[PDB]
């Protein structure tokens, strides 16, 4: 009945080391003969306020990375920045690497957190990314370099990796080609992000769930158009729909005869008049960390 | 964050079984695949079967056990309860350190759950006072399993069998047994009535605090039997002397002791949140064990 599931990790859970710079562990990824990982990881604790991460690098060779698989020692080879990850060439091969690919995602979309400390897997959770760049994670000192994915068939597809906290308990992170998202810098000062929406097309697929199940008190007579909803939507602190967004409600829109705009017209008079006592899927607030991919898992 | 442990060890003991047309899960083990009886049962033997005489009509010939493209070959068979354990002529060398545990109702574990043998998605769970779970399960994931991690051993806990008409789930622990009134039957079956597992919402309160949640708290107080009265009248259940123990650290942690915090859900109880939020929900949140929230700080 709608549980948060994440994506087995026995995939990710034989990629994961540690790379360890002096004192200083955190977690890396490996794949083929390349180790990934946060850069800061060369920073001492006096570099950490505005590193200048070039100059760090030029005082590093491969003979200061620690890198290690459980206890057993992986010998760099070569290494290189790329945005706010290091790249730690490897002499050897990671027999357990899966089919893979790195992604880019879009806020609204949801990934499995592998969380790791000191190379060593302790739990697995779903998250959404927040229309502000900023996850809502457990996290804790060490877990940078613990990495979020998605598995599609026999093929993860990785598209976070972990870097900090901010003031309000949030976290950020880059994808795997060191590129945050939102933003934020690699930097220990106190960054704000934007404040918060709704993920309204995630509300969406959360509307035609509970449709598939049976409960459907909210179906209207009506229907909008995207601009007129985004307008609304807006008032209320929803995130305005895109055209992908449409496109990734189709399968939805199709098993319930509900076209999207329908369903926009609905959560438009949800959002004007409030549930009136009433509940969807047992509950008088809308979800909106579930996807239109995650709703089609758990329902078909 | 509901957190579930990492399942890599569980994924590499998955594998698929097949009498008939009926296919479920198996957890392949050293030599021994262990999966739900009552895929010895055509659909319409499920409607009500004898298992001894629906066994002794099989050989061992009769099951197709896959761990991906390749068959393992069925050397024996035996039924344990509600289990059945298919002997294979191939070791898994993926076999984890591992102990067969019956849970408490309260506990909580991980579930891996899978179709056609094949890792779908993992999510936590609690043993109901009821004996039942709020799973997420198809056709097709009977004989997936839970678990808990300790160390590297892996103690499994839980084997899929059916749903309810409620829509919660029922099943074995890897004996055989089913936790609760339950029976493999395909018939409808109604679980007794179930309870708030009051010293997980304590644990989930203090995770509110440690995360600057503190809009609940109070300065009334209680009596531990005080706080039971209470609670059972709103079908939560009793807490015991050794839930308070349990709670230690995470009193030490906050320093609001845990009669003062059982002083604060008694209020939630009897006034409600008046449309107020614990951690992002409107509801109190009892599937987090003490030691869940410890884990996670
Ligand atoms: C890498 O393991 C950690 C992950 C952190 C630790 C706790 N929870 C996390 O998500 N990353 C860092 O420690 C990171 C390092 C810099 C990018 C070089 N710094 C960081 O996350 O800063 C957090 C705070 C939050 C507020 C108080 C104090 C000063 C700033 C505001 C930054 C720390
Ligand atoms: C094994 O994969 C399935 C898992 C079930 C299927 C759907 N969700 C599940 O959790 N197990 C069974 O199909 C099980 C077989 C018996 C143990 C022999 N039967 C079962 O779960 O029945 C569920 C229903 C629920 C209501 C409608 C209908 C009649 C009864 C009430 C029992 C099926």
């Amino acid at each position: 009945g709608f549980r948060k599931m994440a994506f087995p990790s026995g995939k990710v859970e034989g990629c994961m080391v540690q790379v360890t710079c002096g004192t200083t562990t955190l977690n890396g990824l490996w794949l083929d003969d390349v180790v990934y990982c946060p850069r800061h990881v060369i920073c001492t604790s006096e570099d950490m306020l505005n590193p200048n991460y070039e100059d760090l690098l030029i005082r590093k060779s491969n003979h200061n990375f620690l890198v290690q698989a459980g206890n057993v020692q992986l010998r760099v080879i070569g290494h290189s920045m790329q945005n706010c990850v290091l790249k730690l060439k490897v002499d050897t091969a990671n027999p357990k690497t899966p089919k893979y690919k790195f992604v880019r995602i879009q806020p609204g979309q949801t990934f499995s957190v592998l969380a790791c400390y000191n190379g060593s897997p302790s739990g697995v959770y779903q998250c959404a990314m927040r229309p502000n760049f900023t996850i809502k994670g457990s996290f804790l000192n060490g877990s940078c370099g613990s990495v979020g994915f998605n598995i599609d068939y026999d093929c993860v597809s990785f598209c976070y990796m972990h870097h900090m906290e901010l003031p309000t308990g949030v976290h950020a992170g880059t994808d795997l080609e060191g590129n945050f998202y939102g933003p934020f810098v690699d930097r220990q000062t106190a960054q704000a992000a934007g404040t918060d929406t709704t993920i309204t097309v995630n509300v969406l697929a959360w509307l035609y769930a509970a449709v598939i199940n049976g409960d459907r008190w909210f179906l209207n007579r009506f229907t909008t158009t995207l601009n007129d909803f985004n307008l609304v939507a807006m008032k209320y602190n929803y995130e305005p729909l895109t055209q992908d967004h449409v496109d990734i409600l189709g399968p939805l829109s199709a098993q319930t005869g509900i076209a999207v705009l329908d369903m926009c017209a609905s959560l438009k008079e949800l959002l004007q008049n409030g549930m009136n006592g009433r509940t969807i899927l047992g509950s008088a607030l809308l979800e909106d960390e579930f996807t239109p991919f995650d709703v089609v898992r758990q329902c078909s």
